[PDB]
């Protein structure tokens, strides 16, 4: 039997998919810890390693797979179901098994998908720095047409502090926070100017190695909704601009509160798709 994860139809997925809109011919590249390509319910159909040592299509973290499969677990009987589960999926290995990486290599990663033609990147990962050759990487790829997301941080609020990570603090990128199965914003969220919008982060069941499935918590689980749902108005709208499906997914958004803490609110994708 397949499981409905509550993400889907919290940001109203199902309701898109139900129109016949799925992803298909859209090009999602998960830049993280590898995917366990060889699972039931994921099809990788290609991707590229800049972790020496370590290929692609396996995952010894378990990051990568569960990331992937919010975005794209298949739609059949067996396991879950992603936003978006004929999207065309690639692996970008820019993290090892134990979760960390270079920062050039994740400049090579994003290099990467944008030369090979990638509609949508999503980047759960980040930290409290950035560089000047991944603003330029993320800068790139975003003017290049590619819709850009990444996970806002798991650093949470403290006054007025601004605690958005990087990449998500870039202009180019679409930096998501985190509510759980009551919509609520998780403590855990981080805040700040650059706040997006916001998407089912906590308590997401998903793929994961090996061939099995398992919950996580964390913005890095909210990213690949909204990518999910960046291939989702992709298939429906092909001829969007990034820029318009960016608009597209935060206008419409349901209003959760001041945009420090919760950006524009939580994406509604049937709205961002009409
Ligand atoms: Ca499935
Ligand atoms: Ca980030």
């Amino acid at each position: 039997a397949q499981t409905v994860p509550y993400g889907i139809p919290l940001i109203k997925a199902d309701k898109v998919q139900a129109q016949g809109f799925k992803g298909a011919n859209v090009k999602v590249a998960v830049l993280d810890t590898g995917i366990q390509a060889s699972h039931p319910d994921l099809n990788v159909v290609g991707g590229a390693s800049f972790v020496a040592g370590e290929a692609y299509n396996t995952d010894g973290n378990g990051h990568g797979t569960h990331v992937a499969g919010t975005v794209a677990a298949l739609d059949n009987t067996t396991g879950v179901l992603g936003v978006a589960p004929s999207v065309s999926l690639y692996a970008v290995k820019v993290l090892n098994s134990s979760g960390s990486g270079s920062y050039s290599g994740i400049v090579s990663g994003i290099e990467w998908a944008t030369t090979n033609g990638m509609d949508v990147i999503n980047m759960s990962l980040g930290g409290a720095s950035g560089s000047t050759a991944m603003k330029q990487a993320v800068d790139n790829a975003y003017a290049r047409g590619v819709v850009v997301v990444a996970a806002a941080g798991n650093s949470g609020n403290s006054g007025s502090t601004n605690t958005i990570g990087y990449p998500a603090k870039y202009d180019s990128v679409i930096a998501v926070g985190a509510v759980d199965s009551n919509s609520n914003r998780a403590s855990f969220s981080s805040v700040g100017a650059e706040l997006e919008v916001m998407a089912p982060g906590a308590g997401v069941y998903s793929t994961y190695p090996t061939n099995t499935y398992a919950t996580l918590n964390g913005t890095s689980m909210a990213s690949p909704h909204v990518a999910g749902a960046a291939a989702l108005i992709l298939s429906k709208h092909p001829n969007l601009s990034a820029s318009q499906v960016r608009n597209r997914l935060s206008s419409t958004a349901t209003y959760l509160g001041s945009s420090f803490y919760y950006g524009k609110g939580l994406i509604n994708v049937e709205a961002a798709a009409q």
